[PDB]
C-alpha cells in the first residue's frame, strides 16, 4: 500500500535529521577529547555544523544536476552510500590525530554527508505533495518532518543511553572512552542506514532554457512573486534561527544552567532530551495536530512571534534570570519553532506552488532555507563570541519578526488545490 513509502522517507529524514542534529550531540563529545582545557574553535565548529547543510545544498544541486541529467534511478542509492560512506569515514576518523585535523575530517565528510543528505532532502517533500491531491496533505508532511524531532530526540535518547552505558567505565578513570561514544552516536545511524540501504535496495540546455522562460514569466507577477519571496524569506529567516539553535541547542543549554566528565555529559544530554522531549519534539506534534485546523500562517505568525517572544525573552533575560524560566522559554521556543515557523516554512514552501514550477521554487526556498541555515550555521558560534548570545537571539528575534512581517507576503494554503486555481485563473482570462 501507500504507507510503506512515507515511513522510509521519515527514516531517511530521521537519518538526515539524526545525522544533521546528531552533530549537536557529537560536538560536545569532540570537545572533551581533543580540546579539554579550551573550547572548540568557533569557525571550525560553524563550518562543521553548516558542513552538512553546505553539502546539503551542494548535495541537492549536484544530486539535482545528476538527478536531472540521468534520472532518479541514478541518484537514489548513491546518496545513501555517500552518507553511509561519509558516515563511515566520519565515524572512523583516526584517533591519534590532532584536534584540528579530526574536525576538518568530519566537516568534509559532513559535506559529503550533507551532499548525501542534500540528495534525499527535498526529494522526500515532493513525493507526497504530488500524490495526495486531498485536504489532509499537511498532516502527512509534518509527520515525516516530525522525524526531525525523533532524529534530534533519538540522537538525544541514544546519547543518554550511550552515556549511561559508559557510566562506570568513566568514573573509574578511563576518561578517553567518550571518543568511542560519539562514533557510536554517528555510527548508530548506520543501523538504520544499512537497514535503509537494505530496504532501498530490497536538448538538455534547450529544455532548461524553456523551463527558465516559464519560471521567469510566472514569478514576474506581484501576486505570484510575493509567494516565492515570502517562502524564501520565511524559510530563509526561520532556518537562521532554527538551525542556528538546533545545530547549537547544546550550546544554548550551556549558557542556561546545564553546564566530573560523566556528570557534565549526562546533564547536557538531559537538558537536550528535556528540551527535545518536552519542546522540540512535541512542537512537531502540536503542529501536526493543528496545521489542518489553524492554518500555516497563523502558526507561522505565532511560531515566529512566540518564538520571537521567547527569543525576545531569551534575548532579554538570558544573562539576568535563572535556569528554569529560560529552559521553559527555550523549550517553549523549540516547541514554537516546530510548533510554528520551522515546520510551517517547510510545509508552506511545498504547498504554495502549482506543479508546473514547484520543483524550482521549493529548491530555491530550501536553498534559501539552507542559505539561512548555513548563514546561521556558518556564523552562529562566531557571532556568539563577537557580539554575545543575547544579541544573536535578538537577531533571531528580528528574523522572527521579519519572519512575522515577511509572513504577511504568503497566501494560506490550507484546503487549496494550486492546480485548479491556476486553471481557473486562466479560464477567467
Amino acid at each position: 500500500p501507500q504507507i510503506k513509502l512515507v515511513l522510509l522517507a521519515g527514516v531517511g529524514f530521521f537519518l538526515d535529521a539524526y545525522d544533521l542534529f546528531i552533530i549537536n550531540q557529537v560536538a560536545p563529545m569532540l570537545a572533551q577529547v581533543y580540546f579539554p582545557k579550551t573550547g572548540l574553535p568557533a569557525q571550525r565548529q560553524d563550518l562543521m555544523k553548516a558542513a552538512a547543510n553546505i553539502g546539503c545544498v551542494v548535495g541537492q544541486v549536484m544530486f539535482g544536476v545528476l538527478g536531472d541529467s540521468f534520472g532518479r534511478k541514478f541518484v537514489y542509492g548513491k546518496e545513501l552510500i555517500l552518507i553511509i560512506v561519509a558516515t563511515i569515514f566520519q565515524m572512523s576518523a583516526p584517533s591519534h590525530w590532532d584536534g584540528n585535523r579530526v574536525l576538518t575530517w568530519i566537516t568534509i565528510c559532513r559535506v559529503f554527508l550533507g551532499i548525501g543528505i542534500g540528495g534525499d532532502y527535498p526529494m522526500s517533500a515532493t513525493v507526497v505533495s504530488d500524490r495526495a491531491n486531498i485536504h489532509r496533505r499537511g498532516t502527512l508532511l509534518c509527520f515525516i518532518f516530525a522525524n526531525q524531532g525523533w532524529g534530534s530526540f533519538v540522537g538525544s535518547l541514544v546519547t543518554i543511553v550511550t552515556i549511561s552505558g559508559f557510566k562506570h567505565r568513566l568514573k573509574s578513570g578511563h576518561t578517553h572512552d567518550v571518543d568511542k561514544a560519539w562514533r557510536i552516536l554517528i555510527g548508530l545511524s548506520l543501523i538504520p542506514a544499512f537497514g535503509t540501504l537494505y530496504q532501498r535496495l530490497t536538448g538538455v540546455i534547450a529544455s532548461k532554457k524553456a523551463h527558465w522562460q516559464e519560471f521567469v514569466a510566472y514569478f514576474s507577477t506581484w501576486n505570484h512573486f510575493r509567494n516565492l519571496l515570502g517562502s524564501m524569506l520565511g524559510w530563509f529567516l526561520v532556518e537562521i534561527a532554527f538551525y542556528g539553535i538546533n545545530l547549537n541547542q547544546s550550546v544554548v543549554l550551556a549558557q542556561i544552567g546545564f553546564a566530573d566528565v560523566y556528570d557534565k555529559l549526562f546533564q547536557l544530554a538531559t537538558g537536550n532530551i528535556i528540551v527535545t522531549a518536552l519542546g522540540f519534539l512535541p512542537g512537531y506534534y502540536f503542529t501536526l495536530f493543528l496545521i489542518d485546523i489553524v492554518g500555516r500562517k497563523k502558526l507561522q505568525f505565532m511560531g515566529f512571534i512566540m518564538s520571537g517572544l521567547f527569543l525576545a525573552i531569551l534575548a532579554g533575560e538570558i544573562d539576568h534570570i535563572g535556569k528554569g524560566p529560560l529552559l521553559a522559554c527555550f523549550t517553549f521556543m523549540q516547541f514554537f519553532f516546530n510548533f510554528g515557523a520551522n515546520t510551517t516554512t517547510f510545509i508552506v514552501a511545498a504547498e504554495l506552488f502549482p506543479t508546473r514550477i514547484r520543483a524550482s521554487a521549493h529548491g530555491i526556498s530550501a536553498a534559501a532555507g539552507k542559505c539561512g541555515a548555513i548563514l546561521s550555521s556558518l556564523v552562529f558560534n562566531q557571532l556568539k563570541a563577537k557580539i554575545g548570545t543575547s544579541a544573536v537571539l535578538w537577531i533571531f528575534f528580528s528574523t522572527c519578526i521579519l519572519g512575522f512581517i515577511s509572513t504577511f507576503l504568503i497566501d494560506e494554503t490550507m484546503g487549496v488545490d494550486p492546480d485548479e486555481k491556476d486553471l481557473e485563473e486562466r479560464r477567467a482570462r
